[PDB]
């Protein structure tokens, strides 16, 4: 034919029309704990601890 | 005694008579494949690549 041919999207192979990449995982930061942040904090150096209590 | 005597290699260790050993293997010499050798070769970077072609 002479008239009408025209390139469409669909003539063309994925490696001439690729989707953009953005590398950057979208998320939310890690939230943070409670108790490992309001506890008072003492670094054990055994399995068990013991304390004297009044009674 | 007598006059018929001569070393023999009985007489001998097996460590006065060692064998010699000769370290290259006795082997047909290998093959290259075909397709590695003949056929054209690229570098893939994942599990899958795609190419353009004419249609």
């Amino acid at each position: 034919a002479g008239f009408a041919n025209i390139q469409g999207r669909a003539d063309l192979s994925d490696v001439h029309l690729p989707d953009q990449v953005i590398k950057d995982v979208l998320q939310t930061a890690p939230e943070a704990s409670v108790l490992l942040n309001r506890a008072r904090k003492v670094r054990m150096s055994s399995k068990k601890t013991k304390q004297p209590v009044l009674a």
